[PDB]
């Protein structure tokens, strides 16, 4: 398994302009459009980001494309940032894939909020690490995803994707 499978199975493929769990219109592998409510705005930054007229809808190839350079931007972000960029070094393959996971689905920013979860994957406390992510908005509202990553973190190998 890579990031790029694993992410395809946390945010699925679609064509046409969807609300994401958020309520946030996305297209493609959860590449996020705008979190404004207005469906042309959305429609606009579409057009803007393919650098065609869609009407709203895409491509494989296009949607692909968007998740290569999204994917590309969190791994970037992760090593630009000064929170993020210990962690992300002090980690093998397989767990680093769940810290891009987590990146690519609440933003850096987010992400370097997670302060006492952060220290703990860094001195490699696994279980601990574990049960502080777990106490989370975020593990809350999207508890499925929220698991599997939990558990990628936990064991360091991809056993909660695997028969997907
Ligand atoms: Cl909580
Ligand atoms: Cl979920």
């Amino acid at each position: 398994m890579n990031i790029f499978e694993m992410l395809r199975i946390d945010e699925g493929l679609r064509l046409k302009i969807y609300k994401d769990t958020e309520g946030y219109y996305t297209i493609g592998i959860g590449h996020l459009l705008t979190k404004s409510p207005s469906l042309n705005a959305a429609k606009s930054e579409l057009d803007k980001a393919i650098g065609r007229n869609c009407n709203g809808v895409i491509t494989k190839d296009e949607a692909e494309k968007l998740f290569n350079q999204d994917v590309d931007a969190a791994v970037r972000g992760i090593l630009r940032n000064a929170k993020l960029k210990p962690v992300y070094d002090s980690l093998d393959a397989v767990r680093k894939c769940a810290l891009i996971n987590m990146v690519f689905q609440m933003g850096e920013t987010g992400v370097a909020g997670f302060t006492n979860s952060l220290r703990m994957l860094q001195q490699k406390r696994w279980d601990e690490a574990a049960v502080n992510l777990a106490k989370s908005r975020w593990y809350n509202q999207t508890p499925n995803r929220a698991k599997r990553v939990i558990t990628t973190f936990r064991t360091g190998t991809w056993d909660a994707y695997k028969n997907l």
